[PDB]
């Protein structure tokens, strides 16, 4: 069963881990080991998304977890709805909207309910009391102007003070940028991530950084990951794997952002090893400035079966450079080189808990990237955790034109969606190049958009072509007309019940889905390449040419790479603001009263599996077993109560 429990907006999912009995012992233990420095790191995310995550957290788990009134009541179960989200969000904030929660019970009910609650169990200060704890703690869940956005992004605005992210701490926006560009180094060829792992305070009258490392900021945590890290370095399955464990201890011990470099390149050169994993403070999305990097972890093991496709995909590299429709001005002479593959995550962690990508490319340091290389992976018990929970859910049924291209969507959408991601994490950030002396930075808040455009691009162009009907990747050559409408259909109309009634397009990735929807949709509108017809009050999109919708991806692809390549930033502002903004408040209320009546969550998550050692009879480990038994409450009341080793209070 791969759903679990829905809740508000929210779907909690499960996966499994394919061929994990298959593994050897000492490759069950490293794997163990792994996921136990993944899971004390939850703490982590809590508090750098906020300086009183950790103290609204334990504070209604106390409350919940030992309520004595009538456990039936809406206030309750709008307390219990609220405490899930804070777990699935990692944060009193939507971990995709960024907008703080509204709680929907009153407040005299949750005092009531914090006095009524064993003072010695809430997260009180040295000398304090429920009631000063309330009061302070209250006006950040229930006042809607303070702590109202986690990450800021609009202008005439300091997003440092106007985010309720904990990265930075008595610092303005204007201190932040000076005290970098200052450390920024100039003839520096490889130049380190300037306060990757560090929080920005102001401590006493000078601007410092509290690096979060052993003996320092989130020091509680971090000795629990080097503890179990340097359990997995004991069962190391090479030497090559074994110097990445080493390293990541020496970084978490240090706190020394060149030992991350030195980590990061050994990661890279680590392409024999069937184990990897991520577990460090790696994506920067969190902070409003994208200089400091929320901690997230995964735990994985080689595909070895559907490894074989990608590889097939990163052979021909320099084929999909060399045929691409964009201009040859852009095009890479000689593709960098990257490593991909598909992994079984074994346990999920920090950011990519329970909300993770199918897909990611690392590491960020693009000096790393261009002299040693980069690794992307594509995550298959993830992917099919997607489809077969969402296999007859009837959202297609609902939503898709004719019952002509269901019977297509779902005998291709599975092969060519996953394959899609697969270009597009492997080829699709990595192709094309800058020209010289383009700032790298020149769009500006548009970079993560268009980045994801030329990616999505990248893979939809591809997954059309007749070359990977002869490379055996797709079964047919009518296989790309499933991803093809799916893409549109999401862009177009159904990626909008993820969007509050009366508001646009905020977030990066559907900004770009739906860019690159109306950007065909209006071009191909002289030939009535794609149509919104209506029947019985229902809006359906229709394709009418597939072919031409692919050299439509084509021209929007060489667009958008040639805004990429030569800065033009008001033409990347022309382009995201026209296209991937507005949305029409008629057909936005017609998508949900229809979703809404299929019981379907917008959000989905996942939880993890447990993982138990087997001991003989004298203490030797002699199985490593895994379990999916637990539910979501249960998960998160265990890893609040054994995997919860930070303070409550981190300033
Ligand atoms: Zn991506």
């Amino acid at each position: 069963d791969y759903t679990v429990e829905q809740f508000a907006d929210l779907q909690i999912l499960r996966y499994k881990v394919p061929e994990f009995e298959t593994l050897t012992l000492k490759q069950k233990e490293l794997v163990y080991y792994l996921t136990q420095a993944a899971l004390e790191g939850r703490d982590i995310l809590f508090d750098q998304n906020g300086k009183y995550n950790l103290r609204i957290r334990r504070m209604l788990e106390a409350v919940y977890t030992n309520y004595k009134g009538d456990k039936s009541a809406p206030d309750f179960k709008n307390m219990e709805v609220y405490l899930k989200r804070v777990w699935f969000s990692n944060g009193i904030h939507h971990h995709y909207g960024m907008e703080k929660f509204v709680p929907g019970f009153s407040q005299d009910f949750l005092k009531q309910a914090v006095l009524g609650t064993d003072a010695q169990l809430l997260p009180l200060s040295e000398g304090q009391t429920a009631e000063q704890l309330s009061d302070e703690l209250f006006p950040v869940m229930f006042d809607p102007a303070i702590l109202a956005k986690r990450v800021n992004q609009a202008d005439g605005e300091d997003l440092v003070l106007t985010s309720a992210s904990n990265y930075y701490d008595g610092v303005t926006q204007q201190e932040a940028e000076s005290f970098y560009g200052a450390m920024k180094d100039p003839k520096d060829e490889t130049p380190v991530s300037y306060g990757l792992n560090s929080r920005l305070v102001k401590e006493d009258g000078k601007i410092q950084e509290k690096v979060w490392k052993v003996g320092g900021l989130y020091t509680q945590a971090i000795e629990k990951i080097v503890y179990w890290l340097k359990k997995a370095e004991t069962v190391a399955e090479n030497d090559a794997q074994k110097a990445v464990i080493s390293k990541l201890i020496q970084f978490y011990e240090t706190g020394s952002l060149k030992d991350f470099d030195e980590y990061a390149i050994l990661w890279v050169k680590d392409l024999d090893s069937r184990i990897d994993f991520v577990n460090g403070f790696t994506e920067s999305y969190g902070d409003p400035l994208g200089v400091k990097a929320s901690w997230e972890s995964l735990v994985n093991f080689k595909d070895l079966d559907a490894t074989h496709r990608t590889e097939i995909i990163s052979s021909n590299a320099q084929w999909f450079e060399d045929h691409s429709p964009v201009d040859k001005s852009f095009k890479k002479e000689k593709v960098k080189g990257v490593s991909a593959k598909v992994i079984t995550a074994a346990i999920l962690a920090g950011d990519l808990y329970p909300a993770t990508a199918i897909g990611i490319n690392l590491p960020n340091a693009n000096w790393i990237r261009a002299h040693h290389g980069s690794k992307s992976v594509t995550i298959g018990n993830i992917t099919d955790a997607y489809n077969k929970a969402a296999h007859g859910n009837g959202f297609n049924e609902e939503f898709v034109s004719n019952d002509e291209e269901r019977q297509r969507i779902d005998q291709y959408g599975d092969l060519t969606g996953e394959l899609h991601t697969d270009l597009h994490e492997s080829l699709g950030h990595g192709s094309g190049k800058l020209l010289p002396g383009v700032d790298p930075d020149a769009l500006k808040a548009y970079g993560s958009t268009i980045e994801e455009a030329r990616a999505d691009l990248f893979g939809l162009y591809y997954v059309a072509d007749p070359k990977l009907v002869e490379l055996k990747l797709v079964p047919d050559a009518e296989a790309y007309k499933a991803e093809y409408y799916t893409f549109l259909m999401n862009g177009l109309m159904t990626q909008l019940v993820r969007i509050e009634p009366g508001n646009n397009i905020e977030e990066a990735h559907m900004r770009n889905r739906q860019l690159i929807a109306r950007w065909v949709f209006e071009k191909g509108a002289p030939d009535k390449v794609v149509e919104m017809v209506k029947k019985d009050g229902k809006t359906y999109v229709v394709v009418n040419d597939y072919e031409k919708v692919r050299q439509l991806f084509g021209e929007l692809l060489a667009e958008i790479q040639r805004i990429k390549s030569t800065g033009d930033f008001e033409g990347a502002r022309t382009l995201v603001e026209n296209y991937a903004v507005k949305v029409d408040p008629a057909l936005h209320a017609e998508v949900l009263a229809r979703y809404k009546k299929l019981n379907l969550a917008p959000y989905k998550g996942f939880i993890n599996p447990v993982y138990e050692l087997v001991t003989d009879k004298d203490g030797n480990i002699t199985d490593v077993t895994v379990s999916y038994n637990e539910d979501y409450v249960e998960q998160m009341l265990r890893y609040s109560k054994d995997y919860s080793p930070l303070p409550s209070v981190n300033n």
